[PDB]
């Protein structure tokens, strides 16, 4: 099933605000069934949709419906892999002014 192996911004980073959060999993993932939260500063932020531009799908592009400002960002994530497996996880990153 899906492992979260890498992130943009990367996980515990302190970053310039990113466009876009690219989230490389272990294995392909569906767009249509994944789900991310994000929030900031313990409220959730609205997400546009997800992503994955590669044939591969093992990586996932989360883009928010507004800018994303400077503060504390959780990421949970609820996979559904290409064999239809279901895992979740999470991390956190920090956006700075």
């Amino acid at each position: 099933f899906a492992h979260l192996k890498s992130a943009t911004p990367a996980a515990d980073s302190t970053v310039a605000a990113p466009a876009d959060l690219r989230l490389t999993f272990s294995e392909g993932v569906e767009a249509t069934f994944t789900k991310v939260s994000l929030s900031k500063d313990g409220t959730e932020v609205a997400i546009k949709g997800l992503e994955t531009p590669d044939a591969d799908k093992k990586t996932l592009v989360v883009t928010p419906a507004a800018p994303l400002a400077a503060g504390n960002y959780k990421v949970v994530w609820n996979a559904v892999s290409v064999d239809t497996f279901k895992s979740n996880g999470e991390y956190s990153f920090k956006v700075k002014k």
